[PDB]
């Protein structure tokens, strides 16, 4: 059924990180092994991306743009200048040259890197008109990433994404818990949080924020300077991008393209309460999420924010309703999976009994057959055609 070789390309959420750091223990895989190795082994030509956990959809968005193509990340004077960051980031070897001459690529994309991947394809194709008038007012020079007509995405594939965002976001001591999720993914990857380790373990990638852990800084302490720093308190962040007003600024500009393939999967990890009408962790789910971030997703209604009852439904970290593409302020339309694919539109494959970070193995589930799971998307996504013809 193979109709395309375009090769896959692995994004992850708020927390991600390279092949090399957390000593080997894969964001793609976690316990349940290495899926880009499994995707590769299989026949299906894969790689991964690392970009900024905290930072911006804009920014791993950019950095996602120059580590696939090589170069030295550039934020965009326009933006740089707006947020009061660098506007320029590192340097990447880049992963596909082949990008450079009409190659394309599958992004498979997990929480956050949904928003990070359909950002990345708007720019690619769109450019920012903001940024290129800026560089004409300012004399400024202007990345090619902002001057539209890049074409690199065949399809992008979200996988638990809060496409509008997450009620998490609103929970009063969200700061707090946010960066303990951090120090729960750490201890998924057997990494302690109180420990100046001298190697990176993980990087958060705050080359434009100037922001890095330092000697004899656990990652405990390095978590509390980030709370206070600019990662976490301006709007150019993936707080803000995480909330439900973010999402939706996001998604009235971040547009399907019509050149690209789009498909969703929704998770949820959850049960129904009679009486309440709540949503409530099952077994399984990741101890920390049970605890901490389900039971106030499974409950937060706010009328005046647009979250009812149909927002409850979660997966320990995301709400269900949020994940099957962009609505809030999106013009987008998203269809339920018929058999056959169609161009820029999201198709919902569907809901799985999985949680937030079971999904991608991170937190163990063995009722879930993760290796089958990506395969058989592998499998769907070199399927897809690079045109179409109308036919009765
Ligand atoms: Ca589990
Ligand atoms: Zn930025």
């Amino acid at each position: 059924s193979r109709a395309n070789d375009a090769p896959i390309v692995l994004l992850h959420g708020f927390t991600g990180w390279g092949r090399e750091e957390m000593f080997g223990f894969k964001y793609w895989g976690g316990v349940r092994g290495d899926i880009e190795q499994w995707l590769n082994d299989n026949g299906y030509r894969t790689y991964t991306l690392a970009v900024g956990p905290l930072s911006s959809n804009w920014d791993r968005a950019c950095e996602a743009y120059a580590q696939l193509v090589g170069g030295t990340v550039d934020y965009g004077a326009a933006h740089a200048a707006k947020h009061g960051h660098a506007r320029f980031g590192r340097t990447y070897p880049g992963l596909l040259p082949e990008l450079k001459r009409g190659g394309r690529i599958h992004i498979i994309a997990h929480s956050q890197g949904g928003q990070t991947a359909r950002m990345l394809v708007s720019l690619l194709e769109n450019g920012s008109q903001e940024e290129r008038e800026y560089a004409k007012a300012h004399n400024v020079s202007l990345s090619p990433l902002f001057e539209g007509g890049h074409h690199f995405v065949l399809s992008v594939t979200t996988i638990a994404t809060p496409h509008d965002g997450t009620t998490l976001v609103n929970m009063v001591d969200f700061t707090d818990r946010f960066f303990d999720l951090q120090k729960a993914v750490l201890k998924a990857a057997a990494v302690a949080s109180n420990v100046p380790y001298t190697s990176q373990v993980y990087d958060f990638k705050l080359d434009q924020w100037g922001l890095r852990r330092q000697p004899g800084e656990s990652f405990d302490q390095y978590f509390e300077r980030l709370k206070r720093s600019p990662v976490w308190t301006s709007t150019d962040t993936a707080r803000y991008d995480l909330s439900v007003p973010g999402a939706e600024k996001l998604n009235q500009w971040v547009k399907a393209s019509p050149n690209t393939y789009y498909l969703s999967f929704t998770t949820e990890r959850t049960y129904r309460g009679a009486l309440t009408g709540n949503y409530y962790p099952e077994l399984g789910m990741n101890a920390f999420s049970a605890v901490v971030c389900a039971p106030f997703l499974g409950s937060y209604r706010n009328a005046t924010l647009g979250i009812d009852d149909r927002w409850l439904e979660n997966d320990g970290i995301v709400n269900a309703f949020s994940m099957n593409g962009p609505k809030r302020g999106s013009t987008d339309r998203i269809v339920p999976y018929d058999g056959t694919i169609k161009k820029g539109v999201w198709n919902d494959m569907g809901t799985y009994n999985v949680d937030h970070l079971e999904v991608i193995g991170v937190d163990p589930n063995p009722l879930f057959d993760i290796r089958a799971f990506y395969l058989r998307l592998a499998e769907q996504l070199a399927s897809l055609q690079p045109h179409h013809h109308h036919h009765h």
